[PDB]
């Protein structure tokens, strides 16, 4: 469990792929956010000790048009959860 920001190309634009993909999960119904989809983002791996978990939280901030947004990814695992779901940002 360490890590954080990576790149600021595809890191970003990453999420916002699965983010409308996703957007539903965590809400009930998704819309449209392509506008900007990157922001200050950010990444965490979380590995237990010999390939027990290896997880990775991925958090994007997707500014689209309508206005600015940002989604939580986390998959660990030993008392985790793995999915996306996150899909704000306040101002």
């Amino acid at each position: 469990g360490e890590w954080e920001i990576i790149e600021i190309g595809p890191f970003t634009q990453n999420l916002g792929k699965f983010a409308v993909d996703e957007e539903n999960k965590i809400g009930q119904y998704g819309r449209l956010t392509f506008n900007k989809v990157i922001k200050p983002c950010m990444k965490k791996t979380i590995y237990e000790n010999e390939r027990e978990i290896k997880g990775y939280e991925y958090q994007l901030y997707v500014y689209a048009s309508d206005k600015l947004f940002r989604a939580d990814i986390s998959e660990d695992y030993k008392t985790r959860g793995r999915k996306l779901l996150r899909f704000n940002g306040p101002v």
